[PDB]
């Protein structure tokens, strides 16, 4: 029978009567990912008048900087945001229903000689935010900014001497909102890679360095961090984790949360519990309770084990994958628990959307949440409503999971570009070096 | 300003040639143009220049499979960080073109033949009644001992976690082209054998030539010396063995050379497996270390050890990757000690600072020919392309030194050259 399709969604069918569009690529972004947006918030059960107002956010100040519509046959920027080097990525707190979204802000002096590694734009991004929300502050953002992110003479330097960095995805920096209660939280996330290049610091001696700066100011912060490095140095030099990426929030420093992002080669459940507990440092009863469903999240997913080199920087459009992407876990350095928490990314890019599926509808259904587990699919196909949606192996970039007051929250990160009607607005996926299947 | 499309032979031999499939046709436009341009800047005569393309079309493009896009499954060749299934390089010092290439026919990656270990004789079918030379004595003994066999391919497709993102080439072919003849060698990958067997790599390698030592004796001191040396380096190695090539000529006239994997990237590496850790101190091994030094210098690689990439790129991505070195160990019959042969990984290095630093090399060794059109005829290969932003073109340069000559070679990115779409 004919099937849901997201270029049906009212909100999203509504706004594109009432909006002006004054340059073509915004028009195409919105399209592009609109369906699947409103499509999203309705079946989170968000209230229309919400649906309106975040996808009107969106539109007014969010597309404007995601630059070029994103096509094989002309420039753009290629972002560290997606595997196809897209600006834009939809989340889904499963747990909660509450819809994320991330973007590398991108502009008009991006990947020119005024900006060659896009470490400007963001100011103008948050010109067109702060204004939405007066919980806003920037105190934490402008530190990170200004240690992990690269200056305007430092990115002169790289730019003249860009043999040192080839093919390297540049982005410095990108932005997310979480949506809920008519508001928003604004977080951002820091790549220092570029800035540990010109400084010839590792990013370990730059990330550690900014935050324990950051800890003279907020000691509370200090005993995680200082537990997190204790738990790194005790890997020693030949470690599979290595840390990669900074994240906090853009609120009063009070309450905003730093994270500190550890990219982990060796792909086994060993390691995934290994980061869970720190080493076993973190044994405590709501942190063993959550370990038993990261065991059952393992035993459901089936992630490829084994060690994984770093992937082909990006992907071109159009091109399946045919890869198996390293794990991923951040820490959370909370201002009321000495020990850093946990959150682990289970990589699953590159495999069988339909199977991903699966796995997470039976974990669903575990938990009794009885909602997503019957709408789930029914959803995710009706965002690609024309893929041959068995053979789909790139929609589920990474299943998040933490657990924290007993509660478990599990994030799924979606491949968001070119959804519902745009499509028609070999199987590629069982030959090469990897096998993805039902 | 010179194009690689506007090489004689290339234009007069696309107007001659059948071509019964679109991906033969296609393989053609995308590798001769670069193929025609090169044999003509290294001064083959015309004649020769017809006969090496000609052999190339009807009996080695039929064997490259399907023309590779990243838009329908083909097969990934261990040959290029691409995965294509055609590399040519140049021996500087001597003229002497060579390609390479891993054989590919209808059963490649299918239940027949999973890990590709069949389609080697099929091409070798080919090329046999070509040149009389050609001799497969060593080449059945170290296939047989070192790549998968029929019952071993099923089991491994079958236990596929075993395998897991690897790329599976087994062996490949190199034409070396002199004096309107071709010198055929063989370059075989144990790595899924030693998978399957449960031998290390070392073990297959080093238990394959001795067995051929019982009735090649000669080999056998070179054999035990390179062994010796690589002991000495004990179970925490940052070089490892990965592969063996040899001649598919009469066994009085092959060498073997085995080769080794070193994931740290330094001149002290470099030094080490060169002198067989201070084994070789003669006159000619330390006029060859002074040119390994100066090459070290001027080709400024970058520093420290080095993982394994992506098993290999999409077609279009610009890499972001330095390599591990390499180097090999000729076993020669009548000489004692092994004679090494390093490799300068310059992939995902600028291309036209590489060009410049061989430039001031050729210039040094007073190359003056070389020296002056080296750069123009890399260009003429890739004509339209942003060439002070190329970081792909220069694979690896290899350098051997013997009887006061030294042997330099680049290994270059060979698709969609000259005038391409």
């Amino acid at each position: 029978m004919k099937a849901a399709n997201a270029s049906s969604a009212e909100a999203y069918r509504v706004l594109s009567r009432a909006f002006r569009f004054d340059n073509e690529d915004q028009k195409l972004w919105w399209h592009s990912t609109a369906p699947m947006f409103a499509k999203m918030l309705e079946t989170a059960n968000y209230t229309t008048p919400c649906q309106y107002q975040y996808l009107i956010t969106y539109k007014e100040c969010v597309i404007p900087s995601l630059g070029c519509y994103p096509t094989n046959s002309a420039p753009r920027w290629l972002s560290i945001l997606t595997r196809y080097g897209t600006p834009f990525e939809l989340s889904l707190n499963c747990s909660n229903s509450i819809v994320r979204y991330t973007f590398e802000p991108i502009n008009q002096h991006t990947g020119t000689d005024k900006d060659p590694f896009n470490t400007h734009a963001i100011w103008e991004s948050l010109q067109h935010l702060l204004p939405l929300e007066k919980s806003i502050d920037l105190e934490w953002f402008r530190h990170f900014k200004h240690d992990l992110t690269l200056n305007s003479e430092e990115s002169a330097f790289l730019a003249h001497n860009d043999r040192l960095v080839g093919g390297t995805i540049r982005t410095q920096n990108k932005l997310a909102l979480d949506l809920k209660d008519g508001r928003f939280a604004l977080k951002t996330y820091i790549y220092p890679a570029l800035k540990a290049v010109v400084t010839g610091k590792t990013i370990h001696e730059l990330v550690f360095g900014s935050v324990r700066r950051l800890a003279v100011r907020e000691p509370r912060i200090l005993p995680p961090l200082n537990m997190l490095e204790e738990y790194i140095r005790s890997r020693g030099s030949k470690s599979t984790a290595s840390p990669r990426l900074v994240s906090c929030d853009l609120t009063s420093p009070a309450k905003s949360r730093i994270k500190i992002y550890l990219l982990e080669q060796m792909v086994s459940l060993e390691a995934m519990e290994d980061l869970w507990t720190l080493g076993g440092r973190r044994r405590d009863a709501s942190t063993l309770e959550g370990l038993s469903l990261v065991r059952e999240l393992w035993d459901l997913i089936q992630l490829s084990p084994g060690l994984k080199s770093y992937p082909a920087p990006y992907l071109p459009l159009g091109v399946i994958p045919d890869e198996r992407l390293p794990l991923m876990a951040n820490f959370t350095l909370h201002q009321n628990d000495p020990v850093p928490e946990p959150q682990v990314y289970f990589t699953t890019f590159g495999m069988n959307d339909m199977a991903v599926a699966d796995a997470l509808t039976t974990f669903f259904e575990r938990r009794g949440w009885s909602e997503m587990a019957r709408t789930y699919e029914t959803t995710l196909k009706s965002y690609y409503p024309h893929a041959d949606h068995d053979k789909l192996n790139y929609l589920h970039a990474y299943i998040s999971f933490s657990y924290r007051d007993r509660t478990p929250y599990l994030s799924v990160y979606l491949q968001s570009f070119e959804t519902g009607d745009w499509a028609v607005a070999p199987d590629l996926s069982k030959t090469g070096v990897y096998y993805s299947g039902l």
